[PDB]
C-alpha cells in the first residue's frame, strides 16, 4: 500500500522502485497516467507523471522496460533497471505475467501506481532471496537478462519503416486472388453461396455434394480434403483471408503519428523455452518461405539513406544438438563444412560415399528436422509417404548413425525424471513434473518439452547473448537493432556503413560462445527485408 507515515514528496532518493499506470495500452501509444516510487517504507507520488520521469536515474520495478519505451518516446534516456519479472521468470519459465507472480509470490497486482511501486520493492526483495543462492541463474540475470531489457527497449522505441504504398497495392493483389478462388468455388458448387456462413458451407459439403463424415467437431473441413478439387480451394481461401486481415490490412493502421514506423512489442518472459516474442504484429506468424510471407516481408523498409542488414543463425538447433550430445559424427559434419542433409543420407543409406542422392537427401532432411521436437513414425510416413516398417527403420537408422543423440535423449528424460526439471547449456531451467504422468498424452508431451527445452532454449540464450554484446558496438558506428524473429536479427546501418556493420555483426554472433561446432550466420544487405535475404 505502503504503511504508517508512508507518503513523501516527489522525487524519491535513488534506487527507488518505480510504479506506473498507462492508458490501457502498449507503451509507445499510451499516455503516462500515474507515476510513483517506493523506497524504504515511503511512497513518493508524482504531481504530473511526465515531468517526473526526468527525476529518475533509471526505472527499477515491475515492467521497467515498458516505462523506458514510453520515456524514450519522450526524448529521455531512462535505462530499464531491476525488474522482479525477470527474476521470477528465471526461477520458473511459467511465471509470465505480473498478476500471476503477485498471486504466486504474495501480493495483489492492482491498478494503482503507488501500490504497484510498493509491490515491486517487496517482490524484488523476496525473489532476490530465492535467486542469490544460484550461480547459473544469477549469471544469466546480470549478463543476459538485465542488459537485454535495455536492448529490447531501444528496439521497441526505434521501430521499422513500412512501405504503405506497397501494402495497399498488395491488399488489392491478394483480394483479387481471393475473388478468383471464390469464382472457382462457386463453379464447383453450381451456385453461389456464402463461404463464411456455417449454414451454407455444410449445406454444400454435406448436402449438395454428399461428402464423407456425413457438423459435429467444428472446422472438420481439413481432414476430408480429398477427391473433390474444391475442399482445398476452401482452404487456400481461408488462409489468404486470414493473412490479409492479419498482416496486410491492419499494418498501415499500426504506424506511429510521431514516428512513421511500426512499433512491434518485444516480450522477454512470455515463452516456455525462453525465446523472445512479438506482439503487435506477432512477427513469428508471417508465413515464412511461402510466396505470400516473403511478399509481406518486402513491406519492411529501411530509413531513407540507410540499409537493412539481416543476419541468420544457419542451423542453430542441430549445431546445439551436436554440441550437447557430443556426437562425433554430427560434430564433424559441421566442423568440416559439409551439408548436414546430404551426409545424414550418406550415413543413413550407407551409400557408397556421397553418390547421386537427391530422393535420399529428402528423406534425411525430414528425419533431421523431425527428430528435434519428435515426429512419430506415422507422420514421418505421411510427409514421407511410406510404411510403418520402412519408417521405423529410417528412425533407428538415424540413431545407428548418430547414437550419442540417442544417448542424450535418454540421459535427458532420465536426469529430468530424477531431478524434476531440465536445463539449457547456460543453466536456464523449465520444471517438467508431468514427465511421469500415467495419462499417456500429457506425459508424451512432457517428454517432448523435456528434449526441446535444452535445444530451443540454448539457441534462444545464444541469440540473446549475441544481442547484448552487439548493442554497444553498434552505437560506436551508429546503426540500430530493429527486429528479432526466429533465429534472425535485422539491423539498420547508414548506406555508407552497411557492410562494415554486417561484418562486425557476423563476427560477434559467430564468436559469441565457444561450441564444439561452428555457428554460421548468413548476412544479407538490402533496402527492404526481402532483398536482404542472402
Ligand atoms: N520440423 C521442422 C521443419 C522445418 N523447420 C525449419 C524452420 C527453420 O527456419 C528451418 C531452418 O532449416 P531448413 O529446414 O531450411 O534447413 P537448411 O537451411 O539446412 O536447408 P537445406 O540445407 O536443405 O537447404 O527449419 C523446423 O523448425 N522444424
Amino acid at each position: 500500500s505502503p504503511k504508517a507515515l508512508e507518503e513523501a514528496p516527489w522525487p524519491p532518493p535513488e534506487g527507488a522502485f518505480v510504479g506506473f499506470v498507462l492508458s490501457r495500452k502498449e507503451p509507445m501509444w499510451a499516455d503516462l497516467l500515474a507515476l510513483a516510487a517506493a523506497r524504504g517504507g515511503r511512497v513518493h507520488r508524482a504531481p504530473e507523471p511526465y515531468k517526473a520521469l526526468r527525476d529518475l536515474k533509471e526505472a527499477r520495478g515491475l515492467l521497467a522496460k515498458d516505462l523506458s519505451v514510453l520515456a524514450l518516446r519522450e526524448g529521455l534516456g531512462l535505462p530499464p533497471g531491476d525488474d522482479p519479472m525477470l527474476l521470477a521468470y528465471l526461477l520458473d519459465p511459467s511465471n509470465t505475467t505480473p498478476e500471476g507472480v503477485a498471486r504466486r509470490y504474495g501480493g495483489e497486482w492492482t491498478e494503482e501506481a503507488g501500490e504497484r511501486a510498493a509491490l515491486s520493492e517487496r517482490l524484488f526483495a523476496n525473489l532476490w532471496g530465492r535467486l542469490e543462492g544460484e550461480e547459473r541463474l544469477l549469471w544469466l540475470y546480470r549478463e543476459v537478462e538485465r542488459p537485454l531489457s535495455a536492448v529490447l527497449a531501444h528496439m521497441e522505441a526505434t521501430g521499422v519503416r513500412l512501405d504503405v504504398a506497397y501494402l495497399r497495392a498488395l491488399s488489392l493483389e491478394v483480394a483479387e486472388e481471393i475473388a478468383r478462388l471464390e469464382a472457382e468455388v462457386f463453379r464447383l458448387a453450381g451456385h453461389p453461396f456464402n463461404l463464411n456462413s456455417r449454414d451454407q458451407l455444410e449445406r454444400v459439403l454435406f448436402d449438395e455434394l454428399g461428402l464423407p463424415a456425413i457438423s459435429t467437431s467444428a472446422a472438420v473441413l481439413e481432414a476430408l480434403r480429398e477427391a473433390h478439387p474444391i475442399v482445398e480451394k476452401i482452404l487456400q481461401y481461408r488462409e489468404l483471408t486470414k493473412l490479409k486481415s492479419t498482416y496486410i490490412d491492419p499494418l498501415p493502421d499500426l504506424i506511429h503519428p510521431r514516428t512513421g514506423r511500426l512499433h512491434t512489442r518485444f516480450n522477454q518472459t512470455a515463452t516456455a523455452t525462453g525465446r523472445l516474442s512479438s506482439s503487435d504484429p506477432n512477427l513469428q506468424n508471417i508465413p515464412v518461405r511461402t510466396p505470400l510471407g516473403q511478399r509481406i516481408r518486402r513491406a519492411f523498409i529501411a530509413e531513407e539513406g540507410w540499409l537493412l542488414v539481416a543476419l541468420d543463425y544457419s542451423q542453430i538447433e542441430l549445431r546445439v544438438l551436436a554440441h550437447l550430445s557430443g556426437d562425433e559424427n554430427l560434430i564433424r559434419v559441421f566442423q568440416e563444412g559439409r551439408d548436414i542433409h546430404t551426409e545424414t543420407a550418406s550415413w543413413m543409406f550407407g551409400v557408397p560415399r556421397e553418390a547421386v542422392d537427391p530422393l535420399m537427401r529428402r528423406a534425411a532432411k525430414t528425419i533431421n528436422f523431425g527428430v528435434l521436437y519428435g515426429m512419430s513414425a506415422h507422420r514421418l510416413s505421411q510427409e514421407l509417404a511410406i510404411p510403418y516398417e520402412e519408417a521405423q527403420a529410417f528412425i533407428e537408422r538415424y540413431f545407428q548413425s548418430f547414437p550419442k543423440v540417442r544417448a542424450w535423449i535418454e540421459k535427458t528424460l532420465e536426469e529430468g525424471r530424477r531431478r524434476g526439471y531440465v536445463e539449457t547449456l547456460f543453466g536456464r531451467r523449465r520444471y517438467v513434473p508431468d514427465l511421469e504422468a500415467r495419462v499417456k498424452s500429457v506425459r508424451e508431451a512432457a517428454e517432448r518439452m523435456a528434449f526441446n527445452m535444452p535445444v530451443q532454449g540454448t539457441a534462444a540464450d545464444l541469440m540473446k547473448l549475441a544481442m547484448v554484446k552487439l548493442f554497444p558496438r553498434l552505437e560506436e558506428m551508429g546503426a540500430r537493432m530493429l527486429l528479432q524473429v526466429h533465429d534472425e536479427l535485422v539491423l539498420e546501418a547508414p548506406k555508407e556503413r552497411a557492410e562494415a556493420v554486417a561484418r562486425l555483426a557476423k563476427e560477434v554472433m559467430e564468436g559469441v560462445y565457444p561450441l564444439a561446432v561452428p555457428l554460421e550466420v548468413e548476412v544479407g544487405i538490402g533496402e527492404d527485408w526481402l532483398s536482404a535475404k542472402e
